[PDB]
């Protein structure tokens, strides 16, 4: 009737939920590698989410395991434990005192999925490689957001397995503004949107509104959206914001991916993408790197966005960025 000692050790484990820095690896081992069911249906239950879209429990728990089984065991980085990573981060950004009572439940509800289902079926090479191999996706996908456009179709199309509905509650009207709302997320994970992201994120800072209350005015969906959009990519770019033995852990899965794509390159006579040469690779620079040209300008502004609510994850930030300057050869 009550848990198992290992059940009992995750369930002390699940209490940091809330926090940035959870120990996502060691809920991985102690869940029988589901850090993705057991993080969503504890976030599910915190904010009532059952409740409020009638989900069944049974259904929730199909559809995770679901989710979770077509995430690939044997791609290093882009697997299960980051898609679980990314949805308790997007948990925590939520949570943001600047946010808070400025979204509403189908806005939290889409967030969470959306961060839930934004990399299935992730094979572990770019879309660039989809595209130069002529692969079935780039086909599919006209070249275009190739992964972006196929973990949405997966993600959605996962809903139609043996008691997998998790929507069938909702009306067609929450049903289509959830779609839209995940799609419009997930398609701006794809980093060539970055640019253009942190442009609209730059202006939104620049013209930023405050209620009497202190936190952020959203009054149209264009602006609710864009928020929600570069929260999920902040959570999708977060690694180097968190404590630095979960950055480590975190590079190594990326170098470990990158360096598979390199070598299945090198093999084909193909050029070898950017950091994924094994035999000409500078970690340490290309974290730097990464940091100062794309994940300290998102993180600095969205610090500006929810001043100062962010204030100890971009210090967090700097640090890693110091330590790893610190030990380039
Ligand atoms: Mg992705
Ligand atoms: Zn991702």
């Amino acid at each position: 009737g009550v848990k198992t000692e290992q059940e009992d050790v995750l369930a002390k484990e699940l209490e940091d939920v809330n926090k940035w820095g959870l120990h996502v690896f060691r809920i991985a081992e102690l869940s029988g590698n589901r850090p993705l069911t057991v993080i969503m249906h504890t976030i599910f239950q915190e904010r009532d989410l059952l409740k409020t879209f009638k989900i069944p429990v049974d259904t929730l728990i199909t559809y995770l395991m679901t989710l979770e089984d077509h995430y690939h065991a044997d791609v290093a980085y882009h697997n299960n434990i980051h898609a679980a990573d990314v949805v308790q981060s997007t948990h925590v950004l939520l949570s943001t005192p600047a946010l808070e009572a400025v979204f509403t439940d189908l806005e939290i509800l889409a967030a969470i999925f959306a961060s839930a289902i934004h990399d299935v079926d992730h094979p572990g090479v770019s879309n660039q490689f989809l595209i130069n191999t002529n692969s079935e996706l780039a086909l599919m996908y006209n070249d275009s957001s190739v992964l972006e456009n196929h973990h949405l179709a997966v993600g959605f199309k996962l809903l139609q397995e043996e008691n997998c509905d998790i929507f069938q509650n909702l009306t067609k009207k929450q049903r289509q503004s959830l779609r839209k709302m995940v799609i419009d997320i997930v398609l701006a994970t794809d980093m060539s949107k970055h640019m253009n992201l942190l442009a609209d994120l730059k202006t939104m800072v620049e013209t930023k509104k405050v209620t009497s209350s202190g936190v952020l005015l959203l009054d149209n969906y264009s602006d609710r959206i864009q928020v929600l959009q570069n929260m999920v990519h902040c959570a999708d770019l977060s690694n180097p914001t968190k404590p630095l033995q979960l950055y480590r852990q975190w590079t190594d899965r990326i170098m470990e991916e990158f360096f598979r794509q390199g070598d299945r390159e090198r093999e084909r006579g193909m050029e070898i993408s950017p950091m994924c040469d094994k035999h000409n690779a500078s970690v340490e620079k290309s974290q730097v790197g990464f940091i100062d040209y794309i994940v300290h300008p998102l993180w600095e502004t969205w610090a500006d966005l929810v001043h100062p609510d962010a204030q100890d994850i971009l210090d967090t930030l700097e640090d890693n960025r110091e330590w790893y300057q610190s030990t380039i050869p």
